DNA sequence: CGGCTGTACTG
DNA sequence: GCCG
DNA sequence: TACTG
DNA sequence: CAGTA
C-alpha cells in the first residue's frame, strides 16, 4: 500500500464515473489497483510505464504529482460533481438520473425529497440514504444469514442456504448480505419472503423477480440499522456456477469471464459453456454447449486455472 | 480501431 | 484511460 | 464438529 | 443448510 498518488487519482475516477465516462473510469480503476498492489513507492517515469495498466497518460500524472505534489486536473473538475455523487448514491439512481436532476436545478437531497418524481426503488433508496452507505460487522451478517437459513429450513423442502459475497470471502465488514438458496432440480421463493415479512424481518422490497430478490431487513432490538439483503434462488444443477458468481468479487468475476472469452468459452451465473460463437465485436452469436460443473473446482480446471479459495478471490 | 462480463429486473 |  | 457444495 | 466424515 505504498502509493498515495492513488488518492488523487481516485478523485478523478469517481468524477469520470458519475459523469458517465465509464471506460475512462475503468482505465483509472485498473491503474489505481496496479499502484495499490505495487511493492514499493514509484519514483520513476520508466518505472511507472513498467506497470501494466499504467500508460503514458497515467505516467505523466505520476510525474506531475511527484514534482508538484498536486494534480492540475483535480482543480478543474466540474462543480457539478459533488452533487452528482450525492444523487447517484441514492439506490436506483445512476449517472443518467443524477445528471437529469442536476440539469433540472436540484442541488440537495432536500430538493429531491420535495420536488423530484422518484421511482419506488429510489424512494426506498432515499428513505435509507445513510443506512445504505454503511457497512455492517461480519457478526451481524452472520445473524442475518442465520435468520434466512431458519426460514428456509422450516419448509422441509430440499433447500440449501449459503451466505456468499464478501461474507464468504471472509471480509471483516459487509456492505450487504448476499444469500444463495438452492432447491432440488424437480412458489418456494414467494413463501420464503412471506415468512421473513411476517416476522417483521424484511422491511422494504427493491426487486422481486423469479430468480433474484433485493431488499432491506432489520434485526430486532435497540441500536439496529436497516441492512441491505440480496437473495438468489437457483436449481441445484446450477449450484457451482451460482456460488462462483455470487461469491465474487465483481473484479474477479470479470477477469475470469474475460479469460473464458479468449478461450472461446462463456461463464455466467448459470453455466460455463464451450464452443461459444461470437462475432467481430465479441458479442455472442450462438450459445455453444454447457459443460458439467459439479463443483467450483471444476470451473477453474476447465478454464485451465489453479483453484482459488474465496479468501483469495477478493480483487 | 475498438473492447474493456454477463446476466436480471423495472417501467 | 490502456492495450492487443 | 468442521468443512464442502 | 443438507450431507460427509
Ligand atoms: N458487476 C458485476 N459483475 C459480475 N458479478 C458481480 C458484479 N457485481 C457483483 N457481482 C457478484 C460478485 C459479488 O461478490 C456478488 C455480490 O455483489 P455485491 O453488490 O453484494 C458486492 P460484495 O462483493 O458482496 O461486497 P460488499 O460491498 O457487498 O460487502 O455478486
Ligand atoms: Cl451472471
Ligand atoms: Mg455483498
Ligand atoms: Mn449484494
Ligand atoms: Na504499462
Ligand atoms: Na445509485
Amino acid at each position: 500500500h505504498n502509493l498515495h498518488i492513488t488518492e488523487k487519482l481516485e478523485v478523478l475516477a469517481k468524477a469520470y464515473s458519475v459523469q458517465g465516462d465509464k471506460w475512462r473510469a475503468l482505465g483509472y480503476a485498473k491503474a489505481i489497483n496496479a499502484l495499490k498492489s505495487f511493492h514499493k513507492p514509484v519514483t520513476s517515469y520508466q518505472e511507472a510505464c513498467s506497470i501494466p495498466g499504467i500508460g503514458k497518460r497515467m505516467a505523466e500524472k505520476i510525474i506531475e504529482i511527484l514534482e508538484s505534489g498536486h494534480l492540475r486536473k483535480l482543480d478543474h473538475i466540474s462543480e457539478s460533481v459533488p452533487v452528482l455523487e450525492l444523487f447517484s448514491n441514492i439506490w436506483g439512481a445512476g449517472t443518467k438520473t443524477a445528471q437529469m436532476w442536476y440539469q433540472q436545478g436540484f442541488r440537495s437531497l432536500e430538493d429531491i425529497r420535495s420536488q423530484a418524481s422518484l421511482t419506488t426503488q429510489q424512494a426506498i433508496g432515499l428513505k435509507h440514504y445513510s443506512d445504505f452507505l454503511e457497512r455492517m460487522p461480519r457478526e451481524e451478517a452472520t445473524e442475518i444469514e442465520q435468520t434466512v437459513q431458519k426460514a428456509a429450513q422450516a419448509f422441509n423442502s430440499g433447500l440449501l442456504c449459503v451466505a456468499c459475497g464478501s461474507y464468504r470471502r471472509g471480509k471483516a465488514t459487509c456492505g450487504d448480505v448476499d444469500v444463495l438458496i438452492t432447491h432440488p432440480d424437480g412458489g418456494i421463493f414467494s413463501r420464503l419472503l412471506d415468512s421473513l415479512r411476517q416476522e417483521g424481518f424484511l422491511t422494504d422490497d427493491l426487486v422481486k423477480g423469479e430468480t433474484k430478490y433485493l431488499g432491506v431487513c432489520r434485526l430486532p432490538g435497540p441500536g439496529r440499522r436497516h441492512r441491505r439483503l440480496d437473495i438468489i434462488v437457483v436449481p441445484y444443477s446450477e449450484f457451482a456456477c451460482a456460488l462462483l458468481y455470487f461469491t465474487g468479487s465483481a473484479h474477479f468475476n470479470r477477469s475470469m469471464r474475460a479469460l473464458a472469452k479468449t478461450k472461446g468459452m462463456s461463464l455466467s451465473e448459470h453455466a460455463l459453456s464451450t464452443a461459444v460463437v461470437r462475432n467481430t465485436h465479441g458479442a455472442k452469436v450462438g450459445p455453444g454447449r454447457v459443460l458439467p460443473t459439479p463443483t467450483e473446482k471444476d470451473v477453474f480446471r476447465l478454464l485451465g486455472l489453479p483453484y482459488r479459495e474465496p479468501a483469495e478471490r477478493d480483487w
